[PDB]
């Protein structure tokens, strides 16, 4: 009912470093 975000979270295929990307997503409306 197309407002709102979807969740979103990266974690940069790794590294073990503290790689957290982040991102956007919607009901793309």
């Amino acid at each position: 009912h197309t407002d709102g975000q979807t969740n979103t979270v990266t974690d940069g295929g790794d590294g073990r470093y503290t790689n957290k990307d982040s991102d956007t997503d919607h009901r793309e409306d």
